[PDB]
């Protein structure tokens, strides 16, 4: 449960996910924003199709969602050189994994690809909506203040402290890096055999994801048909997408909440989905 949101920094980018050996196309599963594939653990198991995940490592880009996209689909081409391709993600990794299929569409455009993109729960402008519902609690202009918020939050999905103690202990800090630091010590604490390093990487990237998500739209609107699998503020019906994408948009309604969309109920519909899906 507690070391599923941390990612092997010196890890590998594309990791399979099953021992499925066969000739049918893989489907590539997009992290979170924590950056691990562990979420898609039991999907990936479940599947009869050859499954990866992408992990969000050292060697990631992420001065923008379109770089990091761009060396998603570098990786890909190390397992599947040739289209066409399925990709799947998850929450913030659902963003990414449109971006990936937009970028692939460019590079075949204006020939359509028979690309299958699945959204779990996320959407270009469903992260948007969440990292401005942060922005409404902050300073305008002051980025010490929005650095604080974000690993404070981060500190807070290892830890149960109250959220005003972390805010204190972080604001008055030099810079990022410091507050970096300062989240790593105390999680540290209550896990100590944790790796210094680890939770560097995490603390440091947690604040470059949340910034790169604020700084994207789609160079145009995804050609190619897509299938949102959302979870049981409320942004819309579609997340719209359909502000985002002219092409066939398929909604279903999952059981679970955002975390538990993945597991019992919500997954038995995901992995039907996939397997007719073909
Ligand atoms: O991947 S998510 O889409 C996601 C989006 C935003 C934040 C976050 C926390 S704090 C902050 C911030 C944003 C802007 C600032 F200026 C300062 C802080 N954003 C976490 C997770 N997902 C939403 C659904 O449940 C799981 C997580």
């Amino acid at each position: 449960n507690l070391r599923s949101l941390l990612v092997n920094p010196e890890g590998p980018t594309l990791m399979r996910l099953n021992s499925v050996q066969s000739s049918e196309r893989p489907l590539f599963l997009v992290h979170p924003i924590e950056g691990s594939t562990t979420v898609f653990h039991s999907l990936a198991s479940r599947l009869s199709i050859p499954t990866y995940g992408l992990q969000c490592t050292r060697a990631a880009p992420l001065d923008s969602i379109h770089s990091l996209a761009a060396y998603y689909i570098d990786c890909i081409r190390q397992v599947q050189p040739e289209g066409p391709y399925r990709v799947a993600g998850y929450s913030y990794g659902a963003c990414v994994a449109f971006e990936m299929c937009s970028q692939l569409q460019a590079q075949q455009s204006p020939a359509p690809t028979h690309n299958s993109l699945f959204l779990f729960d996320g959407s270009p402008t469903y992260v948007l909506a969440y990292t401005q519902s942060y922005r409404a609690k902050l300073t305008p202009g002051c980025e010490a203040e929005a650095e604080t918020e974000a690993i404070c939050f981060f500190v807070q999905q290892f830890t149960d402290m109250e959220h005003n103690r972390v805010l204190e202990a972080l604001l008055p800090l030099k810079g990022l890096e410091e507050r970096v630091a300062a989240a790593v010590d105390l999680i540290i604490k209550s896990h100590q055999g944790l790796d210094r390093q680890e939770l560097s990487f995490a603390a440091r990237s947690f604040y470059y994801k949340l910034r790169a998500a604020e700084q994207y739209t789609p160079k145009a609107k995804y050609h190619g048909n897509v299938m949102l699998l959302r979870a049981k503020e409320d942004l819309g019906a579609d997340y719209n997408l359909s502000q985002v994408c002219d092409g066939k948009v398929s909604v279903h309604v999952i059981e679970g909440d955002h975390r538990t969309l993945l597991e019992g109920s919500g997954l038995e519909s995901i992995i039907s989905i996939i397997h007719s899906s073909l």
